[PDB]
């Protein structure tokens, strides 16, 4: 609907990675080293990784998060988490 990737973020994400880290499993945090370790680089990485995440993570499918608002998100990701 137009929502920017942060508010994409806060909506879906914050509630496991506040300010990009991880509740959950605490080690597996969305800093930029750690997340490229695992193949997420790129915008694209992340709008895919959304769609199949590992375990403890729920999938988020297009209907919910409609592919233009996965690249806002993976670009928020990329941008805010060093
Ligand atoms: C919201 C759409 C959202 C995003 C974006 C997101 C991203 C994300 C990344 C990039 C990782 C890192 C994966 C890696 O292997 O390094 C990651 C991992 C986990 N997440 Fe997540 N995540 C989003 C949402 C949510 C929500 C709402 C939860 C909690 C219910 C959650 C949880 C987790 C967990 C657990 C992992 C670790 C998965 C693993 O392989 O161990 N995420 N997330």
């Amino acid at each position: 609907a137009g929502a920017g990737g942060g508010e994409l973020f806060a909506t879906h994400c914050a509630g496991c990675h506040p300010q990009g880290g991880n509740t959950v499993i605490p080690e597996k945090t969305l800093a930029r080293a750690r997340r490229e370790a695992n193949g997420i680089r790129t915008v694209r990485d992340v709008a895919a990784y959304i769609r199949n995440p590992g375990p403890g993570m729920p999938a988020f499918g297009e209907a919910m998060i409609p592919p233009a608002d996965a690249l806002k998100i993976g670009e928020y990701v990329v941008a805010s988490f060093p």
